[PDB]
């Protein structure tokens, strides 16, 4: 059923327009993977205010499949390093291959993963693959991981603005043992782990470069 | 190769990062998909900052695999709405399923789009599902689909924050025949399309609302 209301919409001048979408892009060009985080103490809020911001995102025929999993007990998440270092390290003996290994290199990587224990509040990104309503039956959410993917391009846009740093993760293969020592239904699954916080005093970063713009814009007459 | 250097960091005090975060939520909440598209022309250097911002989105290895295909010319949205409706048509009508169509009664959406024709700019994002080494050589792109819809995702912040409407549309059937005319490479794959420009005069949205926190959060 449901009705439509009108839209109210909040306009800007141009040149405030430009301002505002010059200085947006002058933030979002500062994130930059964190994978060296303090230990020191996040404010529960902020944490909060992410996660409803990337609720917000827009979603397949409004399903909203997501599911964000908080752990900041230093329990658990010494348990979710312990099932991700066993895996990962699987993973670059052998499971990614050679090419993937060899493509992460310069990177730097390896499946020691400091910050699972030190980061003061790690965020599990869960999809639901489809759901069910009160009434029980199946519902099928259309293009949930494109869903799932945008909100979570918007948590990362939240903790930008919020001072907070993260590193997007997908930990290969560490899907299943951590929906259930999490306790996560069947129907879910995870696709981004991220540890939130300050960045370590020694932190660092590669000194990547971001294409420019007319490598990722063309304009078609 | 490599070369690794300190990170810079801008710090907040707290008192302002709840406020940031809660005024920056607030802001994000104001965003609907909006499908009336008013004709009136955007400004350029805005649409550039909206893509420069999409682009500073992280990727799986630093593949960055993603091409936005902005058009403006009439002609060629003509074109487009011309593809995707004689497609949407029988999406609707054989090919997308009856539970589908139904789940769609609600927003009352059919295969005439014609914010196609009316809005001043459409941006077509697509995924390279590979691409080449300066050396002309194949590169593998780790997890190209979130990348680019989490890259995506930020092109919503950045055209929300700038006054600008748009609707994350994807178009079933579409993918090929919008490649060739676009001229796009065999490895780029269409994402997903986005009307923008600001809302018609008119503009409805339909009245959903949004879960609560706790029934998106879970502390453990
Ligand atoms: C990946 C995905 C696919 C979508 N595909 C379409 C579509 O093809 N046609 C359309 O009108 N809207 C599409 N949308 C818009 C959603 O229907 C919209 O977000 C949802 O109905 C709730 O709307 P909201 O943005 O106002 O919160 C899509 C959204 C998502 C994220
Ligand atoms: C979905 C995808 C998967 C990623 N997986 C990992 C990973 O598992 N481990 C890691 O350290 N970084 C991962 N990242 C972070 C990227 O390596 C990083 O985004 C890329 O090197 C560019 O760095 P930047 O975010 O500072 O721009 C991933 C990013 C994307 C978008
Ligand atoms: N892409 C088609 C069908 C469609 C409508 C909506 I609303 C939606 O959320 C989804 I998934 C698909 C169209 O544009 O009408
Ligand atoms: N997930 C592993 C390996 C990995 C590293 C990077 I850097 C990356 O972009 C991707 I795709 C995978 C790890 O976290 O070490």
């Amino acid at each position: 059923s449901v009705e439509h209301i009108p839209f109210s919409h909040t306009r800007y001048p141009e040149q405030e327009m430009r301002m505002r979408s010059q200085e947006f892009y002058e933030l979002l060009n500062k994130r930059r993977s964190v994978r060296f985080i303090s230990s020191e103490h996040v404010p529960m809020e902020v944490i909060e205010n992410v996660i409803k911001a990337a609720g917000t995102a827009p979603s397949g025929a409004h399903t909203e499949p997501w599911t964000f999993v908080v752990v900041k007990d230093p329990d658990m998440k010494h348990k979710i390093r312990e099932i991700i270092e066993e895996e990962e390290e699987i993973n670059y003996m052998k499971r990614m291959g050679k090419r993937w290994v060899t493509d992460l290199k310069k990177l730097r990587t390896n499946w020691i993963k400091e910050y699972l224990d030190t980061a003061p509040v790690l965020i599990l990104i869960f999809k639901q693959v489809h759901g069910f309503a009160a009434n029980g039956k199946k519902k099928v959410h259309y293009y949930n991981e494109i869903s799932v993917s945008i909100a979570c391009g918007l948590l990362l846009a939240a903790l930008q603005n919020a001072g907070l740093v993260t590193v997007t993760t997908t930990p290969l293969n560490c899907g299943p043992r951590l929906r259930v020592l999490l306790g996560r239904p069947s129907h879910e699954k995870l696709l981004v782990l991220l540890p939130v916080g300050y960045p370590s005093r020694d932190a660092t970063v590669p000194d990547l470069k971001r294409k420019a713009l007319d490598q990722i814009m063309v304009t078609v007459h």
